[PDB]
């Protein structure tokens, strides 16, 4: 069989996105094929739009980093799942289809009371997170952890987990609004950054004492505002290049200074052995809370696969709030 | 009574520096007193010289990260040591004197067979160069480390602590001669950065996986190299500045792309805790192997404290290749 999936031709703008019949894949050894209900919107999927971000290799060349749906056929040497269970995925790629495979490692269960769409905007924003703040950056209890993007997908993930882990979320955002949801979701602050400068704030906010975790998706335009906000020992994880990745200026002196850490995470391009750590990490420590101090899961629009077109407009907007999620036939 | 020290009254070159007769300092609460036999030269006393480089606070003014000694006095409240007892310590400042104080938890046993002066060679040099290998750039095995100034006192101790830990040490510097010793201390290879392009010959010796640790004092002038070498995952480990502090380029999209960390260390404004915990971590971990795979203090130059003057021109030279050892009058 054949299925629809996402689909654009040549790189460029949302214009180029459409819905086409492509190749349904066949589980490899150890994999499933899940039949996707959802699949969320990520920057990624913009960027690789955009023909900036090729996809990892062996990953599929279709958007969607992270699918709900149902487990559909099992591939050799499978192993704990059955076909028809419901399950999320963290995906390379190929997530904005009908179908999809999945090393069984990376099915997560549908937190019980989600709806797939719900869960379809978990595995990436919030694997990305827990990345993040734990194996990356190391949040501890009582770390201030400045997350830009704050109301990005992973941004309103990182809010929440920084609470779970018992850390106090700064967030910045360009929207009146935004902040207002990062505030609903749990930030002790936000900090707009088209109104104030968010590393006084935080400074204030911290007493001076800086941000122990600055979780960075914009970098380079940030970057003196951040590394003047960081704490002593400040771990700065940079994971996105949305402010450029241009530096100019003493970022070795002042993060020397710190004793900064400019730790930097992808997780798109990490091979299995690792995500499946950190799915079984995030799975064992994580996951339960979607369903109980309980973590939300937040979604701004669903849109149907076919309107991937407007999803990636309105996400390009930088509208959303959290998760733009879209629905896939069945 | 007072004591001889090396002092400087206004910053600027080596021509300043003079001994003085200076306060003897008392042991406050849980300190000794340390009758300083030898201490040795470390770039940060070119540098407070210069007036860059203020000393921490709390830390006395004068000169000396390091000093091998007999106890001399005990603070209150100790914790093991007797007076007469010889040691060495790491110290903030004040070695390059008659006297120090030091909280007895940094003082080290001199490892049998070592002198006094060999001894003073090895607190800074090799703490550093310990905390940089494993509790700041956590060397495993099989890494290859890249040490920048490899002959530098924390150059030679990192050579020899990176093999030690079962790693693959290569080494840069501006001699023909040094790279020769940087070999007879354990460098698998060593690249003149005066002759060629370290980075090209790094990838070149690591089959162009590049290297999982930088130990970088350099910076800004190897900044590009540094992270073109750099391993996926790599620890780029900064702790000088040498070769500036200003970045121009894409430092972050390049150190993103290589899931690269730039982790920065400084010791010398560490507090109490810190540095008994890395002393101990040190005493349990490398000392015991000065006596002993046997570690060596690499001693370049003597000179008697009164030539402190020709000890820092010699070192702003660039000539030493390890640890430039100054002996106090007794
Ligand atoms: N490397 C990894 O492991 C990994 C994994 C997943 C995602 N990411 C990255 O994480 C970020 C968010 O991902 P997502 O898909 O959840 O994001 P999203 O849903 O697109 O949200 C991103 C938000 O970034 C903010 N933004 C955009 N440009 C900005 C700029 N120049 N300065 C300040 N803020 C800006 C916008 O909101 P406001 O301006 O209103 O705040 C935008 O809504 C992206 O950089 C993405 O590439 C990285
Ligand atoms: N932050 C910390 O925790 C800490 C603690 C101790 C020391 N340090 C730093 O570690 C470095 C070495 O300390 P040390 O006292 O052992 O050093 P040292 O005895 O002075 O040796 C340093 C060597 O650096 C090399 N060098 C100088 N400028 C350079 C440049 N522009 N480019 C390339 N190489 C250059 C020179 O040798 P060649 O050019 O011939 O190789 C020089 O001999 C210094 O940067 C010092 O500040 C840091």
């Amino acid at each position: 069989q054949s299925m629809l999936a996402v689909h654009f031709d040549k790189p460029g703008g949302p214009e180029n996105l459409y819905v086409k019949e492509v190749a349904k894949p066949s589980p490899g050894e150890g994999e499933v094929l899940l039949k996707v209900a959802a699949s969320a919107l990520n920057r990624a999927d913009l960027m690789q739009r955009q023909g900036q971000y090729d996809p990892p290799p062996g990953a599929s060349n279709i958007l969607g980093l992270e699918a709900s749906g149902h487990v559909a056929e099992l591939g050799p040497g499978c192993q704990h799942w059955k076909i028809g269970d419901t399950a999320m995925a963290l995906l390379p790629g190929g997530g904005q289809a009908q179908y999809v495979t999945v090393p069984e490692g990376l099915l997560m269960p549908i937190p019980e009371g989600l709806t797939l769409t719900q869960a379809a905007a978990i595995p990436e924003a919030w694997l990305t997170a827990f990345q993040l703040l734990h194996l990356v950056g190391n949040v501890q209890a009582g770390d201030y952890v400045l997350i830009h993007a704050g109301l990005s997908g992973v941004g309103t993930a990182a809010i929440q987990l920084t609470r779970m882990a018992g850390a106090i979320p700064l967030v910045t955002a360009g929207s009146q609004k935004k902040l207002q949801m990062a505030e609903k979701l749990g930030a002790a602050a936000g900090f707009n950054y088209k109104k104030e400068d968010f590393s006084e704030a935080t400074l204030k906010f911290t007493k001076g004492a800086g941000v122990n975790l600055i979780l960075d998706c914009i970098g380079g335009s940030y970057w003196e505002k951040n590394v003047n906000c960081l704490a002593l020992d400040g771990r700065w994880v940079l994971y996105g290049l949305m402010g450029g990745g241009d530096i100019n200026g003493p970022l070795f002196s002042k993060l020397l200074f710190k004793r900064g850490s400019l730790i930097t995470s992808l997780l798109r391009s990490r091979d299995n052995k690792y995500k499946q750590m950190l799915v079984n990490a995030f799975t064992e420590q994580i996951l339960p809370h979607f369903s109980t101090q309980r973590l939300l899961p937040v979604l701004d629009r669903i849109y149907p696969v076919t309107e991937i077109q407007e999803a990636h407009k309105y996400m390009e907007a930088n509208k959303n709030i959290g998760k733009i999620v879209l629905e896939l036939p069945q």
